[PDB]
């Protein structure tokens, strides 16, 4: 595909390759690409001040009643070693996840903090964990822009057991900056609905990228009118 199936359907594309199998060679060799930006990626979140690590995972233990320890802890592609490292202290003795990338894996499994990690990108396809599976998962920068699809994560969700805590950042609004007040009524429609209810949303530095306290004059030599970075946690299937 091009652009990642137009920043959105990337991951989704590698389920599609990887079902033909057969080529541990270049099905590396494919992932090997990828990590070859993924260090530039990492220096990316520190620009963009994702505190939702720092913040995510107290705020998720701060609300998960449950002790990581005895419940079953979810990570995904987007676990990152740190996040890992964080968790395992924070108090989180068990976590199953799926990863891309084998250094993004590495740092989870090479770490032993994960017990069960599964190499397999998706976006617009369900998560490869079964539902009522984990107690809680945590993500950090996979959403709805190539990375992770928006729909896909209430599979992640299912996969999460009812009062389950689901933790995920990246960029809020790095397109559509007015749908995510129509993006926020989604999620109360899904509350609503009672498949999850809105716990708390950490703050982060999006608020700032798009918005100047100067004004607008000079926007573009501001460089600013794009929100990104944000973190959440949502309880699994509750009433309103
Ligand atoms: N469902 C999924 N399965 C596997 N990897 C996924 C995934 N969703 C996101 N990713 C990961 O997201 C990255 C996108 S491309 C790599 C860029 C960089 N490593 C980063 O962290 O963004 C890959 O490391 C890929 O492994």
């Amino acid at each position: 595909g091009a652009m990642a199936q137009e920043e959105a359907g990337r991951l989704p594309q590698v389920l599609a390759r990887v079902g033909t199998s057969h080529g541990i060679t270049d099905l590396a060799c494919k992932l090997r690409f990828y990590d070859d930006w993924a260090p530039e990626y990492d220096q990316d979140v520190a620009a963009l001040k994702y505190r939702a690590p720092r913040l995510a995972v107290d705020c998720l233990s701060r609300a998960f009643r449950g002790s990581p320890h005895d419940a079953l802890i979810l990570d995904v592609a987007c676990g990152t070693g740190l996040v890992a490292v964080e968790l395992q202290a924070r108090g989180f003795l068990q976590v199953q996840g799926v990863d891309g990338s084998p250094e993004m894996l590495k740092q989870a499994r090479a770490r032993g903090l994960y017990h069960h990690l599964s190499l397999c990108t998706l976006g617009q396809e369900p998560l490869p964990d079964p539902e009522g599976t984990f107690d809680a998962v945590i993500i950090v920068g996979a959403l709805s822009e190539g990375q992770v699809p928006c729909s896909a994560i209430p599979e992640l969700l299912r996969v999460t057991k009812p009062g389950g805590l689901v933790c995920l950042t990246t960029r809020t609004n790095p397109s559509n900056l007015p749908y995510k007040e129509t993006l926020e009524a989604t999620l109360d429609s899904l509350e609503r609905a009672g498949v999850w209810e809105c716990l708390v949303t950490q703050p982060v530095d999006h608020w700032e990228l798009a918005t100047s306290e100067q004004e607008t004059g000079l926007g573009t030599c501001a460089n600013d009118g794009f929100i990104s970075g944000i973190i959440y946690l949502y309880r699994k299937q509750e009433t309103v």
